[PDB]
């Protein structure tokens, strides 16, 4: 049902608990974004755990990079704040955040892909079926399948004069994989919202006897 | 000795590689640089993609180019068992059950080599335009082949991300050296310890 | 909850790693910035210095600095045997055979703090500088602590470089995630997934 | 002992198969090396194998940023190949390439290592004891203790107005091992020897039909 994705997607100085809590919110968003998903809550309960912790940096990844195509040549984050290329690069994840912008951002935008078709790909992100310890891979393989055919007939749908709009936006999957890899092994997401913290409480503790 | 054989054997997959792109229609339309940049931005995937799809009537093992066979027991003692599995489990065993056949293989090379993300390309909406003519062609194809299989086409596109990932894992973790250029190197430095 | 207990447990492991460092001589006379990239390129390393001396009489395990245990048993239940390992026979026990003391490891800790190739210092030179005060000072310790043992003092530094690798590559495997982090999480999300 | 390891230091397209030779040519001086270094060749062969496939990437690196000292901004092969910094950063692999000049070349150059010295930290490396497999780790530890036992001596008698020379040499150590590794993992070496005639068969052959 692309209708329920879409109104799925819709709905002091302690540093590390800090941290930890922004990454407790966002982490939860996500798993009340999934519940909407239509079939998830179906699914064992520990498959579900699977699918989650499988998909949820490409998941995160995908969400600030569409939201981030009102935005000027950086990236929104869900708690607001705006991140600039320095930002980035003074975190020493700039690589990440260009390519973020080019093979993520930019294309979106290029394509200007809806709430509706990111809402699907990242349906299909989170029903990923090659997640490791599934107890029934298959219907998770069949919910996939679900989506993406609903995906598809939206495309040819709402945009008629673009046949090859679906498969478009599928190859951006490739892309978002292997951004999404890069950013678990620079801790891109932790350093990002946990950089500015950080320092500043290193710099109060080091000013103070 | 192994090592030479290696090395040469990787010449002659190279060599296969380069006429196998220059076949593939408009790729040589392509600015000279621009063909260079996408070999060498997509020969790990390509090949991967290929000895994948060659290891389906095998079991429990994959298949490189010259009769070479790795079962995954050899794989494991190697110390590259989980990527190993990967192969087999996200590819192999993937290619296998829904039996794709070599002109999808053929197309979804195509694509991988037609990648618009490789960085300095001179003219990236070329090598777009070149892929989107691929997966139409494609979708053509799955459509007349198996009209009762509506997502066969999508199937297919969605092994990409994990192609991808295998890819980059694999060169990681030493993939290929660790399944076929470990023993070959002690024998090369023993022979080096023999010299005079 | 088991995930607060981490982050809190790390809030107050920072806590401690910043007034030992404020401890040191001249390291709060160092331009602020400096301290501040010293304190990030060093946190690794300092708490891997820390815990595996720390685990000297404990076999076949290391003590996390709140009382928390970790045996390899466990290590390798959470695919990190590997690694666990390294921190077990070239930091731990090479520290219990030789015996290695508390001014030595903080000597050695020091040494690590100022780091002159840490990226983006303002004046690596005085960082140098210090580094070489502190290593003249664990020298001297050495030499008049345990006379009859005059290769000490460069044992001590020879266990840096494995100490640099380690440290490398827990991070890179997600050592702590892995023993720690990792069930929490199952936990973590599981009343997530439970909730209203 | 420091005399025999100051004399060790003294002592038509097929790119890949071109590559792979130049890379023998390169593994077997650095075997004969060592071959020269006192009591190596006494170890089990099995031990002398694994200390070298443990330590060849750092012993390479130690040699070629200590041979780069003359040169500016650049690397010195013993092909005769000078490696400028842009020539790196244009084949993807410059972040490495600059901690090896601002690390290794450029500490080796500021403080006048000499060759006696390279020689003794190579061996220092050669006999690393924490190699995985050795049959006996003791004796390893044991020549490499006879090793800086003889480098101290060494640098007390021809620089005896430098006290902290010693544990200066040693402190590069942890520098060359986090450079080793970051060089296996950028396919480094291989890059640098072989970016070129790689892009040169290629251009030539997508040249040709
Ligand atoms: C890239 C690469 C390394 C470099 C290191 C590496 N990167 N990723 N995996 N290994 C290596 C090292 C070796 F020893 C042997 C092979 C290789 C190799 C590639 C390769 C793969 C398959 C084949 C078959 C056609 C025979 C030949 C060469
Ligand atoms: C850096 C880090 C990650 C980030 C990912 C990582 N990087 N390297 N290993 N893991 C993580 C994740 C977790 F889940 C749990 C811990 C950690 C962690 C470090 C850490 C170590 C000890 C303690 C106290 C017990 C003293 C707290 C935190």
């Amino acid at each position: 049902p692309v209708e329920r994705i879409l109104e799925a997607e819709l709905a002091p100085n302690d540093p590390v608990t800090n941290i930890c809590q922004a990454a407790d919110k966002q982490l939860f968003t996500l798993v009340e974004w999934a519940k909407r998903i239509p079939h998830f809550s179906e699914l064992p309960l520990d498959d579900q755990v699977i699918l989650l912790r499988a998909g949820w940096n490409e998941l995160l990844i995908a969400s600030f990079s569409h939201r981030s195509i009102a935005v000027k040549d950086g990236i929104l984050l869900a708690t607001g704040l705006h991140v600039h290329r320095n930002s980035a690069h003074s975190a020493g994840v700039g690589a990440i955040f260009d390519r973020v912008l080019t093979e993520l951002v930019s294309k979106m935008r290029d394509m200007q892909m809806d709430k509706t078709e990111l809402g699907c790909l990242r349906a299909i992100v989170l029903f990923n079926p090659d997640s490791k310890g599934l107890s029934n891979p298959a219907e998770v393989e069949a919910l996939r399948e679900k989506v993406y055919a609903s995906l598809e007939a939206y495309c040819k749908h709402k945009y008629p004069e673009q046949p090859g709009r679906f498969a478009k936006l599928l190859l951006r999957l490739p892309a978002l994989r292997s951004i999404g890899l890069k950013c678990l092994e620079h801790l891109f997401f932790f350093k990002l919202i946990g950089d500015t913290p950080i320092d500043t409480f290193l710099m109060e503790m080091l000013e103070a006897p």
